[PDB]
């Protein structure tokens, strides 16, 4: 679980928990109160504690003397399972050894804080089913909780009398949580886990199985506009609610942690997922291990995406290999070549109107088009000796992202994705759209969920359903870390918003 990250915790208030709850090795993390993409990990040791610092302007996070990482939870289990691997400025070492546990409950999916019994039994009939469940503050009993569970046959409809809403008391005594017998719980967490294990039972035989929480995140895209009013005043908690869910997401990334292929990688801890990464084919039969790269497959769940990084001087011919066995024709880049001074994304296509062999693939550049954000740039891709095999990819360049943070308008980017979707939709049996540069999780992330959004909307117009921290989860169990900031988080919504309010401009200006 992820049990060690406190939402709403201060620096004072993490050293007395450590100091007087912990012992040497403890550790937990938490946010900044003020500077949002800081973190602090607080760390137990010698009798003191020590607080690291963590940045994410929105590529990766950078956790001060140690590496780069695509979660807290992958920064977690690499230093669980590496002893010694993190030092100090003073360059001693510091372990990660005993989680200490968090007992707030506002950033669970299940837990609804303010609400009513009428009000939780109407969201249950309305959206909920068959061993739907939430927790909720009592109106009775100050100081209580009470969890609400639906159970019945889901198979009906109408209103027949074949499903109920049950209400069971929470009463909470120094500390601890129990529903009237039994065993006394530490935190509303430990006791919602343990009655999920083992459900509770009527004395006539109903089942409480809390099978999974209630969904208040799914809106009519059309109601774009009263969710981002609302969540305005927020957007916050809803993404650290999304974040308590990536713990579930630790998949194997083995064939990235091999020695043959530890510098094909840009950072050394942001691998691709075994199950989706891309296998290259065809190889140099020499070399060792011929068939990776750092990409992954994004499948929505007819168009597909290749998010991957920016290549490596050593990369560019297996970028090349890629693009061609997968049958790409379109490449978007996020980043400029360089930013701040340092390297983002190594140069891997021709000068305009020059021809360049890279490994057995050749590449001509035809022609550049330069538009207010983006350059487009008209390749051709061939096997050498093979002339038959030439196939047009066009590259197009977002140059005008910001160096940290997002774009303080949409309108760019949307211009942008319309023009590859129509360009991609326009080549019969084209393969995934191929998205990077930098880490390839962050921005790459943020534009694949934004064309995810708004191909939906694309194809069924401005009534239909859209559920955002949704998408992300399931973008997430393909690649690490897809979105990486509250800010991008905040953009993906703006995007949707203005995309559905220039939509709804047709419709004005015809009558
Ligand atoms: Cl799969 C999933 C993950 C997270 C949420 C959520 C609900 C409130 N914030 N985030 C909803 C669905």
């Amino acid at each position: 679980s992820r049990r060690w990250f406190h939402p709403n915790i201060t620096g004072v208030e993490a050293e007395n928990l450590l100091l007087t709850r912990g012992v040497d090795g403890s550790f937990l993390a938490r946010p900044s109160k003020s500077n949002p993409g800081d973190f602090t990990l607080s760390v137990r040791r010698n009798g003191a504690v020590t607080h690291i610092k963590i940045q994410n302007t929105g590529d990766y996070y950078d956790l001060y003397g140690g590496e780069k990482f695509a979660t807290l939870a992958e920064l977690v289990q690499y230093y669980m399972e590496h002893h010694g691997q993190l030092k100090e400025k003073n360059g001693d070492v510091i372990e990660l050894k005993y989680p200490l546990n968090c007992a707030d409950p506002t950033s669970e999916r299940w837990f609804h804080g303010h609400l009513s019994g009428k009000e939780a039994e109407k969201l249950l009939t309305e959206k909920g089913k068959h061993g739907s469940f939430l927790v909720r503050e009592s109106q009775s009993h100050p100081g209580d909780f009470v969890l609400s569970v639906r159970t019945g046959d889901d198979k009906g409809e109408s209103n027949d009398g074949k499903s109920k809403v049950t209400h069971v008391m929470i009463r909470c005594q120094e500390l601890k949580y129990d529903v009237g017998g039994g065993e006394r719980f530490d935190s509303l967490t430990d006791l919602v886990e343990h009655y999920k294990k083992n459900p509770m039972v009527e004395t006539l035989g109903t089942v409480l199985q809390l099978k999974q929480p209630l969904n208040t995140t799914r809106i009519n895209a059309a109601e774009i506009e009263s969710r981002v009013r609302e969540l305005s005043k927020g957007f916050w908690e809803e993404f650290e609610t999304l974040q308590q869910q990536e713990c579930k997401l630790l998949y194997s990334r083995k064939e990235g942690q091999r020695q043959e292929n530890k510098n094909k990688n840009r950072y050394k801890n942001i691998l691709p997922f075994d199950h989706t990464r891309v296998v290259l084919h065809d190889g140099d039969p020499n070399e060792p291990v011929s068939d990776y790269i750092n990409a992954n497959i994004i499948m929505p769940e007819k168009k597909s995406y290749i998010a991957t990084q920016g290549c490596l001087q050593n990369t560019v011919n297996d970028f090349w290999r890629m693009v061609f066995q997968e049958n790409s024709r379109v490449i978007v880049m996020t980043t400029k070549e360089v930013e701040r001074g340092k390297s983002k994304c190594v140069k891997y296509w021709p000068d305009e109107y020059a021809l360049k062999e890279y490994g057995v693939m050749r590449v001509r550049n035809v022609k550049e088009s330069a538009a207010h954000d983006y350059t487009l740039r008209e390749l051709k891709l061939s096997k050498v000796g093979q002339g038959n095999t030439e196939r047009t990819v066009w590259q197009y360049h977002f140059r005008t992202w910001p160096d940290h943070g997002v774009p303080s308008d949409p309108g760019g980017v949307l211009d942008f994705l319309e023009e590859v979707h129509h360009k991609q939709e326009s080549i019969m049996d084209a393969g995934p759209v191929v998205v990077h540069c930098s880490a390839g999780i962050g921005r790459t992330g943020t534009f694949i969920v934004i064309d995810i959004l708004i191909d939906i909307i694309r194809e069924k117009g401005v009534d239909c359903d859209i559920d955002v921290p949704k998408t992300i989860q399931m973008v997430r169990s393909q690649r690490s870390g897809m979105v990486q900031t509250e800010a991008q988080y905040r953009f993906i919504y703006m995007a949707v918003q203005h995309y559905i309010e220039t939509l709804q401009r047709r419709l004005e200006h015809h009558h």
